[PDB]
């Protein structure tokens, strides 16, 4: 007849016989290195833990106190780790750098929200007194992803009597905060402590059977500020490829106009911006308005409610204006220019529409509609960059309470050349192993598939070598030919023209370019790991 | 050379020769006899279903006529379940608790949307006549998640030649049910009725081979009042455990301010309390506001626009307000206080700013912008705790006419002391098997494991025990040793300790303690299930 | 002792040598169909292909210039296919019919996002001169999910020495674009090219051992306009049944009042239409409002401010009203009825408040709050329903600026009557297997369990008949008995009774059959596949 595999019942396996148990360590705290950097060793020596995986890194968020505009930047928790590293007494077993164990928890929302996605935390407070508190205390966790997690128990870490340390290097507390001028830094920082505990699953397995296994291990290079390449040597068995680039603001003073805070969609980003050139926009005065730089160009709103700033018509009528009042509006709010009576860019001239009343008993305009052409870029502009050299107008023409309300972002993880990475500035991308052409594109078809094969909607322009089931293969790897000098990935990239008349077009970029290394992980006589070559 | 497995090509393995089907039935209804409770129960006996699996109840629910405010509760198909259990004539296979269901299934989107959430539903709607709609007809679908689900055909629960009878026990409409005064509960509770129908997926299968299988079945303990400490006795062989609180409304007459509706966030709660308080908080009145208690103490804007309340100030501005007529602020609208020379919660010192418009036409304030610090905590205050005998004020200063828009709320599966759950009251946890501590904590490390583990974001402090696959194995467990008494789980909390002067100090608090323990399921003289012990 | 399983540690298998590729072509463009239909034509044979999975399609959307209001459909993509094959020189292997496609997709919101979902796209722009830019040129991404991606490499397509031909067929740029009269569409249909390229994961495999397989392959039977049957013929293997209606706007010019854009929830749909209304309903005129029809019925607002249109009482109060106006209600903006002095549909019925202020500025009114009971069902009706030889009223006595304002949409996936498929029009539905019951329902528990086991919150009503592993098992049947005549598939639905008065009772359905059939994939002389019998 026909032999037939049960699909109604299941010969229930016996696994192995273990006990799971979550443990939490405090560590080592250090300040020794470059301007004494935060430094946390966790030592996991048991003679019971068997296996292990799954680690969560809590931080302790100390109580905000003073004067002041703080905030906190989105996940906190993963902003604040500049590198990890798994070693054991034979050396580093495994290591990645804070932006990419970031990018690999990116698609991870829960992973997310527990390292510090919330109003408490990133909206930006305000302090009134010396002794008014701005952040109550917190808790953040951070799920430090792992080889070891894929596929449980089948993937976790075997401690062959082995003494296993987890080391965390943290970024300056600077990385992580976004403040304005009237908050005291200096004493902030001197006070700050980073307080960590690492938490992990532990195994106490009965009679392990330990068998070698395979790790991709992340490395990453990063270009010169502006040099569309960049080159990975000695790549022998890489698993993945991928490419982006970062921008550079060591050319500026790290100062924005606004920023949105908890609300990080693209349009709460232009809102919050829109939000704070008003105030200055749109003016209801006796006489001509007070307290503006000379090069300031405010003129009085006329009749039929139309202000013509060259080929751009602004259109401004406000209700309940006193009769001792007028309407103005500035026509130069922001501008930029390398060459006189040539190309503008005026942030006054991206305005159709400006609607709304006055207020008799706030003494203030409240816009009801406005119609606009600000983008996610202009959100992204340094102020250093509207009061650069190579500007030929003052550029900044707000209000001194304006430029008082500027926000310090430094936030170690941006991609692009805006805060939402939305702008693709690459045109063209050519990976080369040796000198042999291995993949091109026009277009961003590479992060496509990345986002598609892995169901993210945060991907990059990544090359995928291996398509084999993850733990229970070796994986596939591009090969070097060293003979051929086949031992090297190099990125070339073509970035997109940009008006040299934007601000924007002086931001620096740096091309990023990371290569998963596959390495082979023995437990003969303690763990050790061997590259692939 | 290298011997290699197979990665573009598999040999496709013919399987059991097998027909689906997808079966509903009528069950059977009865009101006896505990406070004459719902159960409804429903046999499957067919010499042609040889498994079945997928259960989903589906539930009539009917229009809903006459004057006052009611919505139904979000996910209401799921609150209406006190107990489900299912059955063979060697005795009962699995069996759950209503919220245990719905704690397995809240990770579900698609499961809990078929269960009732939308504006149609959940949002409080209004009756104006005796004759006027509130709600109308409609049919919810609750799926009850079994282990019969996990690996589908697989893990099916196999009939052979028994029969299986499947029975829900279901809570109170009151529980599924948000509604104010001013509708007639009292009618609308006695002409109520449970309207339900299962359907599950059968399997016509020829020549079954039949072997045993495990499941787990949770068990869950309820401490008694403000206990800190619960108890799961013959713990033999346990996947997991889950702990969490639940908040405990008898001391109050179950009457709240505001409810959001169908709109779920912490923000959407905040907003409809902070549109509440608003009506009574600033009034424009010709002279000093009347309709108010003797305790309230309004007072008239000055020309800064700024009211101090002690430490407090509070600007207030509004525009286009009549010649006439002031603008008023009223500063104790909700007041708590254990001595007359204390600490004092006041609801209107939470605000910073008020600014709005006077409409000469609607003769009403459309308020523009508000400056305030209310929370979740604040919006889930029962009205009895503001006007408690340990509070030495009057408490509710409101008009009549808000205290006449407040809410009944008698969610069957809230935990917490806050209606979204946010506020994490539990400070120290320790689980101990026998008399040894096996795990203890002072931060929600065992929650954060159980959300990243689970991929959800609706967790709870939960120790797993089994890290290996389901079905394919049997499942590793927290074993007992009775000789050393290591045969119960005793769970102790530690709660935070809050502000003896802050309304929500008062709310109740029970703990809950959730075991799964194993069972072995036989096909021999029919369906049975043995509990694993040594 | 007892046998234990090993759940700590796995012999790492060594797989297959292979190499993947991202691969970019290409085609053939065609217009030679019925109304000179486009058809791309990719052509795949290499060497270095082995086996080939996950096609992405690729469209080059142009710069949409001039005057008028134009918009792209969401998930534009997916809109424009329809239909796709792929074939070898022994015949088609597998193909699908765009609806069905994108019915596969619908649960993948990555896929759908990169078809086209963005305000950029989506929104309806405006051209105000005739060099004016409405939309800027962009590149959407299709994903075409095959049977070959289920398994990665197991389940990959492999192509011997076979050529295979992938060919696109396209729907006129007329099913992809919502648009106003304003817009010249006869020239940018007469000027509009698909720019179409094929993406996929080549893989160049050292020494495949080739093996048998099984794939569904979907087939739709579409039935006479308003006909509750519709048959499958020569059913003998299916893996499931499919149920579903479609509107059919044949008797319409398709134009609707409003649509939303970018925001495509219920709520977003009834707020734009409530928005277009309301400029018509109530008006701030001197005397009479002008530019109206005869046939409008517009009434000056008393001092209670209530206005009764038979049992309805409206209440309008508007503020700051200027001394020489007054406040006017339209009470029959849009009506409709089959007899005189009968039963009636008036939209000006379903507002019980509107309240709002004038604006001296801009000589506006700006509305506060609206209590209506508009639906889903109002914002889908056809405005040639309105203004049909059925209505014994003029029907739509809105003015010309409103009008003027109508758009077009010509979307080719919209199920049951309303945009959002919200009402279910199905009361039962019959499925016979021969002349013998095989199921039927009286409520949608069949898309019930669809949307449960699918984890998707777009179902519709399916009968499933496999629920084994796929690729691993050979997929469980329906299996036809010829000699007793069950060897097809009918399907009969009673829908629910509508209004004859209501203008949506006039919109034609049709009924949507979709049947899964099992073939087997044999590599013997090239790629041909054969229906299992």
């Amino acid at each position: 007849s026909i032999k037939r595999s049960n699909v109604f019942a299941v010969d229930s396996q016996i696994p192995t016989l273990y006990m799971p148990q979550y443990i939490s360590l405090s560590g080592v705290m250090t300040n020794d290195g470059p301007d004494n950097q935060a430094i946390a060793s966790f030592e996991i020596r048991d003679q019971y833990i068997t296996a292990l995986n799954h680690l969560v890194l809590s931080l302790e968020l100390p109580e905000v106190k003073g004067m002041g505009r703080f905030g906190y930047v989105p996940y906190v928790g993963y902003k604040c780790i500049n590198h990890v590293s798994i070693s054991s007494c034979n050396g580093v077993i495994w290591e990645i750098e804070g932006e990419e164990l970031y990018n690999n928890c990116i698609n991870n929302t829960i992973a997310l929200k527990h390292s510090g996605y919330s109003s408490e935390l990133n909206d930006i407070s305000i302090g009134l007194t010396p002794n008014d508190t701005i952040k109550e205390p917190s808790t953040v966790y951070v799920y430090i992803k792992t080889p070891f997690d894929v596929e449980d128990t089948f993937s976790s870490l075997k401690l062959s009597d082995s003494k296993i340390t987890v080391t965390v290097t943290f970024n300056p507390v600077s990385d992580i905060v976004i403040r304005d001028s009237s908050f005291d830094f200096e004493t902030f920082n001197k006070e700050f402590v980073y307080v960590p505990e690492l938490s992990f699953i532990g195994y106490m397995v009965k009679n392990v059977q330990i068998k070698p296994s395979f790790i991709e291990k992340p490395r990453r290079v990063i270009g010169q500020i502006n040099q569309p390449t960049a080159t990975v040597t000695e790549v022998h068995a890489a698993t993945s490829l991928s490419v982006y680039t970062k921008p550079y603001y060591g050319n500026t003073d790290n100062k924005f106009i606004s920023y949105p805070g908890y609300s990080q969609d693209e349009k709460d980003y232009i809102d919050a911006y829109v939000s704070r050139l008003l105030d200055d926009l749109v003016i209801v005065s006796d006489g001509p308005p007070t307290g503006y730089p000379e090069s300031a160009e405010i003129v009085e709103v006329p009749e039929d409610g139309i202000v013509s700033i060259q080929d751009a018509d602004v259109y401004v009528k406000i209700d309940n204006v006193p009769d001792n009042m007028s309407v103005y509006l500035h026509t130069n709010l922001l501008m930029f220019g390398t060459r006189k009576n040539s190309f503008i860019y005026n942030i006054s001239k991206k305005f159709s529409a400006i609607t709304g009343t006055y207020s008799d008993a706030t003494k203030r305009t409240i816009f009801a509609h406005i119609s606009h052409s600000i983008n996610i870029i202009d959100t992204s502009i340094p102020v250093s960059l509207w009061t650069s050299q190579r500007n030929v107008y003052n550029g900044d023409n707000r209000s001194a309470e304006s430029k008082a309300k500027d926000l310090f972002i430094n936030d170690p993880f941006i991609k692009g050349i805006d805060f939402k990475n939305k702008t693709d500035i690459i045109s063209r991308l050519e990976v080369r192993f040796g000198n042999d052409v291995l993949y091109s594109e026009n277009g961003p078809i590479s992060r496509i598939y990345n986002e598609l094969l892995t169901k993210s909607n945060n991907g990059t322009r990544t090359l995928t070598f291996n398509f084999t089931p993850k733990i229970f293969f070796r994986p596939t790897t591009i090969t070097a030919n060293v003979s051929r000098g086949k031992d090297k990935l190099s990125v070339r990239v073509v970035y997109s023209t940009m008006d040299v008349n934007h601000p924007i077009y002086y931001v620096q970029k740096q091309l990023v370019v990371v290569c998963n290394d596959l390495y082979k992980v023995s437990y003969d006589q303690g763990v050790s790991i061997t590259k692939i070559m």
